[PDB]
């Protein structure tokens, strides 16, 4: 038995035992490259206080599959479509929650849209984001990271 | 004004406005490679319903920093000890939480222990946690891809 102690928007908290857990829409990201610059986006993160350095990403929807999903966000955080190929997906963090994550590269990309605003689009190149995240002077998400060490195993 | 609706043991839920957070303490993450093998390991995640191979990985306890978690957990989930490196950090899922991971390298294992018996030691080559991934045999969690991942930019 799960049994629940909040219902929400964007998660449910269950106990199941011993154990807590966080029941969560699962998201996607897309990796894109142009001219060798990585595309991230940033955006105040109220949970942690701060806009870390992510790649465009998002909740899939009702009635959306992560193909689709990953198509909206990266048109509505960048203006922009492109050719997406499915590489892989992450548990975020499955000692508690079960947000899971498919991952997308993005070719070829075009501008559909001159986006939503409170997200700044951030093209990088991705060993400048390596970089700066050495010195101190930005935080990575997940995404972030997985796209700068993908680029770096597979993209040069 | 944050305001609370659950303290629990390994993470709090609050409300921030209209935002749900979930504060969590801190993890780390170990990427260990031997032979070519990268050390794994697996357990039961009861948010997930499953067993998804990770790298070695805890939570940060009270008194410790990141590296002596690290050095613990590699211990206890493994046996194993090594020399550590700091390598980078991310936050696990900031749309909603603010779980930060301290990922490490271990070099020049060496055996401490002959360790916790619910924790499967995988040591598996990269190359093909990542195919038996693709062919749909395994999920990943994040420190695993990132493992994964980095083996292949910066190992090889
Ligand atoms: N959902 C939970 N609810 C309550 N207690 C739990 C839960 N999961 C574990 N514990 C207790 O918490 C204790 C300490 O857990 P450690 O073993 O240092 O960590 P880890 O490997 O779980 O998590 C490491 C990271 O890997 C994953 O990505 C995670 O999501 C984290 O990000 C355990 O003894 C359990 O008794
Ligand atoms: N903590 C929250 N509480 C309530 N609603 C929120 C929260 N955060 C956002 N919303 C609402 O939820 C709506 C849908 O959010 P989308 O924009 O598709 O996703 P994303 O970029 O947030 O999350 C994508 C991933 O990136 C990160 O790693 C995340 O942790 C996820 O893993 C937004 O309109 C907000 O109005
Ligand atoms: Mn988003
Ligand atoms: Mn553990």
């Amino acid at each position: 038995e799960r049994t629940y102690l909040y219902r929400g928007r964007i998660l449910n908290l269950a106990l199941e035992g011993r154990y807590e857990i966080v029941e969560h829409k699962p998201a996607v990201a897309v990796i894109a490259l142009r001219e060798g610059r990585m595309l991230f986006v940033r955006q105040m993160r109220p949970a942690v206080g701060l806009a870390p350095l992510e790649i465009p990403a998002g909740l899939i929807e009702p009635g959306e599959d992560p193909l689709e999903a990953a198509r909206r966000e990266l048109a509505e955080e960048t203006g922009l479509s492109g050719d997406l190929t499915y590489l892989f997906s992450y548990f975020v963090s499955p000692g508690f929650t079960d947000e899971k994550t498919h991952v997308f590269l993005a070719e070829n990309l075009k501008e559909v849209e001159a986006e939503d605003e409170a997200i700044e689009v951030v093209w990088m190149r991705p060993e400048e984001a390596l970089e700066r995240h050495q010195r101190g002077e930005v935080e990575f998400s997940a995404t972030g990271l997985v796209g700068v060490l993908y680029y770096h195993a597979f993209l040069r």
